[PDB]
Parts: C-alpha cells; structure tokens; sequence
DNA sequence: CTATCCTCCATTGTCAGGTGTACCCC
DNA sequence: GGGTACACCTGACAATGGAGGATAGG
C-alpha cells in the first residue's frame, strides 16, 4: 500500500484514536532563552500497518516522514513547523477533531502560531508556550516542572458530535477491538461457547462521547475498567451485532490490518448464523479463524 | 543560534482473551 | 437439557510520547 484514497473523516477519527499532537521544550544553551521548542504531528503503528502510514503521507499531499520507532513499529511524523501550519492546521481547522484529542491540537495550534510570528525565540513568549505545553498531553515531566515551577497552565476548552459515520469507520480502526472468544461452558454438547464481542475502549475523559455511541448504533453499552479510567463501550448480543455493527463496518469500512479482524470477525458470524458452531466441525472452522486473527495475524 | 533531519528509549495503558451465572429455549 | 448474554477479571508489549544528536543556513 501507498495509494489509496482515505476519507478525509475516516483520517480525523482515527487520528482522534491514534494520533499524537506534540509540542517539545528541550533545553539547548546554545539557543538564545535555554530552550528549543519543536512541534510534531506523530502517529505510530506496528509493522503490520506500514501500509496504513504510506498512504497517510499520500494523504497529506506526500509530506512527512515514515520511519522506524521502536522495536516493532514504524512513525509517520510531520516536524517542519512551516509544512505543519501549511498543511495539517488548515486541514483539521476545516474537518474538526470531536475527542478530548482535540483539546491538544486546539494547543498545538497556538504553539505553532507562536512560532509562527516568531515570538518563541522570545522570552515570555516561550512562557506562554509552555503554559500551552502544560495543559497538552500527559504536562510537564520534572525539568519542565524544574526549570519552569511558576506556570500556570492555560485553560482547557467542551463541546463532543460525531460528524460523520465515516469518522466513526476510522476511529474505530484505531482504538475498537473485534474480540472472539472462546468460553469453556458445562453445559453444551461441543464444550466451549463462541461469543463474538464488539468493543472500543477509551479514556473516561471522553465518557460523554462513548456514552452516545449506545445512541448512535442503536445498541451496546459502556463498561467502566475496576483499576482505572478506562471506558469499554461494548455490544455482546449475537442478534445486534449481525444487523448493526456489520452492516455498518461493511459499508463504512475499517482502515488498516483491523479491517482483516472484521473480515474474520464476520466469517465466523456467519458460521454462528447458521447455527454450526455448536458442531464439532464449525467449531474447529472458528479455532483456526480466531487464531489466525488479531494478536495472532500474518 | 535557529530549523529540520535522524536514530534511538521506558513506562503503562490499550487491546485482546478470558470468567461466573442469571435466565430464556426447549 | 442446550444455549445465550451482561458484568466482571486480567496481563503483555505495542502505543504513548518521549529522549538526543547531527546537520546545514542564516
Ligand atoms: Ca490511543
């Protein structure tokens, strides 16, 4: 992959899934106040996905730079300050984030204001930025918070619609799950219970959002995780997910190797539709499937 | 001295893969 | 007497979200 087309709401959710908004204060005497501030537009993925990120340069009329991350992922990252404010602010201006993520870009937009008349050079124009910086993403880690104890934060904006079904299609492709499971049961005649499950997880920050998806597909529900802040919208009900969730992931398809879980995801529906799972036969169909689907692909 | 390129982490939070059992269907 | 769905449980390793450098230009 390479070409592609992307829906400009499938890129703004997913980005709204996965994306990243950063905005970098690294201390550099060198520099006139003590400090360089980069910002970046970041998205990373496993091997797998390679593909995803190419036609996401593409995407972004071939700007950027994909490259090797971690062990086991490759980047997509935009540095240039100038081909940031040329090409991704006009465009997520127009096609708005609708997650807390946009919360972040609303910030990075300021920074790369900022360093756009060229006041971060400045002094107190670096403390506004770091005010910024503050409120953005995880906030200050020790030398900012060291170096820079008398800031105060700036003001985080609110609002949360889903714009389009689109958005949802990418954002899903980001953060949803097509689970299979498995269920040892003492009380069937092949010994295991197939349950398909639909789930997206997501940070309690956005418990308003996730809470309208129940209202947007007519059906699931949200879950809080015991040991965090951690939201699992999910729908479990075999009837629903074959005449909701696929009808609707089949045409508002999933970007990415997820897509292939979908795929998958729906061979087995079928298999459970026709009520063969409860043979050995179709039962042994799904094992092979399921194994060959998410944390176990290619 | 400022801007972009570039190659490297570590921590922990998602995904993903399970249960315990109320309860409907025969 | 066979089968389903919500509420609940739980851990590994990729996604966060960074970290320096080296540049080449003014
Ligand atoms: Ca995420």
């Amino acid at each position: 992959g390479e070409n592609s087309k992307l829906n400009p709401w499938a890129v703004v959710g997913f980005i709204d899934a996965e994306g990243s908004f950063m905005v970098r204060v690294r201390k550099n005497s060198k520099y006139k106040t003590g400090w360089l501030v980069v910002a970046i537009f970041s998205v990373t993925v496993d091997k797998k996905d390679l593909f995803l990120l190419e036609s996401l340069k593409t995407f972004f009329g071939g700007l950027g730079s994909i490259k090797k991350s971690g062990n086991s992922t490759f980047s997509y990252r935009i540095e240039s300050s100038e081909q940031l404010t040329k090409i991704i602010l006009p465009f997520f201006d127009k096609y708005s984030l609708i997650t807390e993520k946009l919360g972040d870009y609303l910030l990075f937009k300021k920074v790369l204001e900022l360093m756009g008349t060229k006041e971060h050079l400045t002094q107190r124009g670096l403390e506004k930025i770091v005010s910024l910086k503050a409120s953005i993403n995880k906030g200050l880690s020790e030398e900012l918070q060291a170096a820079f104890p008398q800031c105060v934060p700036t003001p985080r904006p609110n609002n949360k619609n889903i714009p389009d079904p689109f958005w949802l299609a990418g954002f899903v492709s980001g953060d949803g799950s097509f689970k299979s499971i498995l269920k040892k049961s003492e009380s069937i005649k092949v010994g295991f219970q197939s349950i398909l499950v639909f789930q997206i997880t997501q940070h309690a920050r956005d418990v308003k959002l996730m809470e309208s998806l129940i209202s947007y597909l007519g059906c699931g529900f949200i879950e809080k995780d015991s040991r965090g802040p951690w939201l699992y919208y999910t729908v479990t009900n075999f009837s629903d997910i074959q005449g909701k969730i696929i009808p609707f992931f089949h045409q508002y398809k999933i970007i990415g190797s997820k897509y292939g879980d979908y795929q998958d995801w729906c061979k087995i529906a079928l298999i459970m539709q026709n009520k063969n799972h409860l043979t050995p036969e179709g039962l042994n169909e799904i094992r092979a499937l399921k194994g060959g689907m998410n944390k176990g692909r290619l």
